[PDB]
């Protein structure tokens, strides 16, 4: 059987695939044709069908896993297209996590003799995150932060060492947000969550702007000015609110200037997209800050695909977490941020 | 001079007016005609102009204040109409709080010889809240909670005693949200705030539904089904997420079902209004919960005008705070919830 791990989320399916590269002459002979066809299909294409994508830049090359050498591949497609995936499969042991491992369990069992092993979506996350950081990103750091995030002329991506990763607050921004406190490799809990996550960004953006994709929403947001929609502290006070150290630029009311009909009539789609992004990103940062203070954890790592190709939100989180915590908290990011559940599921294979 | 206190917020101006009722025969003679005209104007009308309203049901009758007996009146109008108010005044000591006491300071000084005394918006809140609870609501409790908030056949408003009110978490839901921790009558701090408040509800509702007022937004929300817009835990898992005690009905992603074009095309305005209300209310509850746990405070009182004529949000807060805290936190409400800053400002009059 090929070695897969799958994370079926509310929005995206993430698949980690281990491609062996130490196949001997004898092993090749015993390779059944359906299996050779899968390996060739996966390694010679970067787009699969109309909606599947291999993230080639994330490939881990010449990894030793389960006593074999191979390449670790990272693939994603929309959960809405899981029926296509399962139909391809009907034309072997699957370790699966995410809510969809439960929701679609009966559908995976339509593949004859398939053994589905459901693994918990946050257990897999912790195991996958720790594993990828430990093996490194082809010799480079898996984890990074934004140095001098408050000064745009200085702000830059820099590596961060996690060789002793505990304790760690993990903020998983998917459709919603789960917040985990990780005290050791076997001692972690889900602190809380928030419903204002990546699905809120995408869903509200689509309602407000008519954008047709995540990438289009980000494109619009990059051109917009959120202060056309948001009411700032300076809109209420005329300046800073000095008594409580609130700068005039801080958002007092997200979308709060949209209570005025004339402002609704002048605001652009791009402004609304940027206000949606800023509202969601600041709320995630603030909740993370409150949880870090309560858990007595000062390293906060953000994962999940809300942040893929989303440097705006990453830089906003880096700045906001640093600013509003007075430098006590540090925002961390991971190169493989959307795939840790899929990797953790793959790592469960030896238990079956 | 008449005895006023004013709280000029980002959205509403709140005015507390003390009407003396122990005017002697001699005092009446010395009553200057402009002053008699103000008192008659205020006490014989319940609507002022097109946008001012006296909340007659909140009047405190036969209150002793500053050694005189009188009635305490509660009046509100939109901050957008403050120019009309100031123009009426130009056709005496004003204790004023809220951001507008700073933003509009120069405008109040266009009233000749007027003395404007700016007081801090959260200091006034604490003083006004403690004062009104102490004098009672015409012999009835100022503070109330929802008994058995989880069972709709039982859920009912019941009085709550605050004779020893400390400590107290005060959640002020105006345009945005300020969270205060009150340890004594002179020891209180602003813990944090969130930008997702009443202005977010009203602004997003107006963008999404075309509603023209707060009351219309609430009317639409009362008819809607937020689960048409929100992605629930059961939409992702097919049921409860048992491992972490998440019920299937919990919202996993606010507006998360609006990433699907066909769902955007079937959702009603009423559904969107209700989803906006639920999203904002749950976020306020969750932030309050996290702050209460960090501050080691188990009584959480919600104030501000987001909750005026808004039993939906009050009941949602009562249920959610109780459910998600496993009964450790209690949601409290106050009959005069939008006016405490205005009262606290009035109480500053003897210092000038
Ligand atoms: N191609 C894409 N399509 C859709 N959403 C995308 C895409 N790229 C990034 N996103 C964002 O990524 C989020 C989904 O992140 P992801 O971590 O994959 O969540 P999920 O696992 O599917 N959901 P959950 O069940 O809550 O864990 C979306 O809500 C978007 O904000
Ligand atoms: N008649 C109304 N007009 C507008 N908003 C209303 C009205 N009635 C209730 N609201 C709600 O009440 C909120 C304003 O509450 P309020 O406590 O008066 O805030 P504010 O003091 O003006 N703002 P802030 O400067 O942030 O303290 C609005 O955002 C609405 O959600
Ligand atoms: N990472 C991270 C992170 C990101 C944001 C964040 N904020 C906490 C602080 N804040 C507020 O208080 C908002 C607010 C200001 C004024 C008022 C009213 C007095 C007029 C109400 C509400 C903004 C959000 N905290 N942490
Ligand atoms: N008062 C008050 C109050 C109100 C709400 C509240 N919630 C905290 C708990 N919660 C979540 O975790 C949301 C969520 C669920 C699942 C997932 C993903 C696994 C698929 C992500 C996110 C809902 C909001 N807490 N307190
Ligand atoms: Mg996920
Ligand atoms: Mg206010």
């Amino acid at each position: 059987s090929p070695w897969f791990g799958m994370d079926i989320g509310g929005t995206l399916v993430k698949l980690s695939y281990f491609e062996p590269i130490d196949i001997t002459a004898e092993e090749e002979q015993e390779e059944v044709e359906s299996l050779k066809s899968i390996r060739k299909y996966l390694t010679s294409n970067v787009a699969y069908g109309s909606t599947g994508i291999r993230d080639v830049h994330l490939e881990l090359k010449d990894l030793t896993l389960f006593g074999r050498r191979g390449n670790l591949h990272f693939i994603r497609f929309p959960t809405q297209d899981l029926p296509t995936f399962i139909q391809m499969g009907r034309d072997t042991v699957l370790c699966a996590t995410g809510g969809g491992a439960y929701k679609f369990e009966k559908d995976f069992r339509t593949i004859g003799n398939l053994h589905l092993h459901k693994l918990d979506e946050l257990d897999c996350l912790v195991k996958g995150l720790l594993y990828i950081d430990s093996v490194s990103f082809n010799g480079q750091a898996e984890c990074y932060y934004f140095a001098n995030a408050s000064e745009p002329e200085r702000c830059q991506k820099m590596p961060f060492n996690l060789d002793d990763p505990y304790p760690l607050l993990v903020v998983n921004i998917g459709s919603g947000v789960s917040i985990l406190a990780v005290h050791s490799k076997d001692n972690y809990k889900r602190v809380t969550g928030t419903s204002l996550g990546g699905g809120t960004f995408l869903g509200l953006c689509s309602l407000l702007t008519g954008c047709e994709s995540f990438e289009e929403a980000l494109e619009m947001a990059s051109k917009g000015d959120s202060t056309q929609a948001d009411k700032l502290v300076r809109d209420i006070y005329g300046g800073d609110y000095e008594r409580f150290g609130l700068p005039g630029w801080a958002v007092a009311s997200s979308f709060g200037n949209m209570i005025y009909k004339e402002k609704r009539e002048s605001v652009s789609k791009e402004d609304l997209a940027r206000a949606t992004l800023v509202t969601i990103t600041n709320n995630i940062g603030s909740v993370a800050r409150m949880c870090a203070v309560n858990e007595k954890i000062n390293r906060v790592v953000f994962v999940g695909n809300f942040l893929r190709v989303n440097t705006l939100s990453m830089k906003l989180l880096a700045y906001a977490l640093d600013y509003w915590s007075k430098g006590q908290l540090k925002a961390l990011f991971l190169e493989h941020e959307g795939y840790f559940g899929a990797v953790g599921a793959l790592l469960g294979l030896p238990n079956f």
